[PDB]
């Protein structure tokens, strides 16, 4: 094809990127978005600090434009995220018992019924489970409600929009190993006991050349409980400067991914984290790695654009 749009198109993919709607007015990354991606997520517009700062004080705005955007330029819009541990807004913080439930259902019925209709997927619950299997201890949200928060928040979302697909999030689970062991035990349960849950997603923010190899295998078990798949936070850092070498590989990696999703009839897309290794996340938190992206500082197509679209 031409593009990644017609890439992914062609194979009844998504292939989406993470939405940063003040980068809109920059016209080289407007003119990337607009053509090279069928799907978009707001990268920081949906979360709970971004849009409830203060306890039921809603703000919608980058959340709006986000949503404009898709619908304006024909994209499918993806939901991240109603609850998620981490950039909880302090006020939510010190709520306990059933002031703190009514906060989070709260939160989950107002933002989820803002956008229904709009929003196909929503990442409802986001890092739940602790690397190393079992409930992650540093959640304000398993700290304070108990193992029962996550089917409490699935209920409340399936009932304020009852089209829109509900997933679970979590990353360092794109192999088997006893955090995807975990998180394969409770989608087993939810959908035995009729939880609405409809797709798991795969974060996958990998480090170049440690893509497991059992990728597959770990999306495709769990497409057979009854669930789509999608790797909804693509990204392959490596230590900079980068060299002919370093993007060769992480020309591969990206290929190995998005080639896994390929193989499981029921892994809906892949959405990479942003658009140009410029704008990434990854030196903030990560100081001396980054070039992440498939597109480096000056928009130039890295040799990992290639590979993404032979992998479609
Ligand atoms: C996957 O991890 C990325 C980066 O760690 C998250 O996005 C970032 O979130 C932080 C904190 O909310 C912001 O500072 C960045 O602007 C944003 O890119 C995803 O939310 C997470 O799912």
């Amino acid at each position: 094809a031409t593009t990644l749009k017609e890439a992914a198109d062609g194979a009844g993919r998504d292939f989406g990127f993470a939405l940063d709607p003040n980068r809109l007015s920059e016209a080289q990354y407007k003119a990337i978005a607009d053509s090279e991606f069928n799907l978009v997520v707001a990268e920081n517009a949906m979360k709970w600090d971004a849009t409830e700062p203060s306890q039921n004080s809603f703000s919608f705005g980058a959340g709006d434009r986000v949503a404009s955007y898709a619908a304006d330029t024909g994209k499918e819009l993806y939901g991240h995220t109603l609850v998620w541990h981490s950039q909880l807004p302090d006020w939510a913080k010190n709520l306990n018992g059933s002031a703190f439930e009514s906060a989070m259902v709260n939160h989950v019925t107002k933002v989820a019924d803002h956008f229904e209709g709009k929003v196909a997927s929503w990442d409802v619950v986001n890092a739940a489970f602790a690397d190393g299997g079992g409930r992650r201890q540093d959640s304000a949200f398993q700290q304070k409600l108990g193992n029962g928060y996550i089917e409490t928040a699935f209920r409340a979302a399936r009932a304020a929009d009852p089209t829109a697909k509900l997933c679970i999030n979590d990353y360092n689970v794109e192999g088997i190993n006893a955090k995807s062991n975990s998180l394969y035990d409770l989608v087993k349960d939810f959908k035995a006991r009729g939880v609405p849950l409809d797709c798991v997603g795969f974060q996958s923010n990998l480090i170049v050349g440690q893509v497991p190899g059992d990728f597959r295998q770990n999306l495709q078990r769990f497409a057979d409980l009854g669930v789509d798949v999608r790797i909804t936070e693509l990204d392959i850092r490596m230590r900079t400067p980068s060299d002919a070498t370093k993007l060769a590989t992480q020309a591969a990696d990206y290929k190995k991914v998005v080639q896994a999703c390929m193989q499981v009839t029921r892994c809906q897309g892949v959405t990479v984290w942003g658009i140009t290794d410029k704008y990434s996340w990854v030196p903030d938190v990560f100081p001396g790695e980054g070039a992440a992206l498939v597109w480096d500082a000056s928009y130039a197509k890295k040799p990992a654009y290639a590979a993404v679209m032979e992998a479609f």
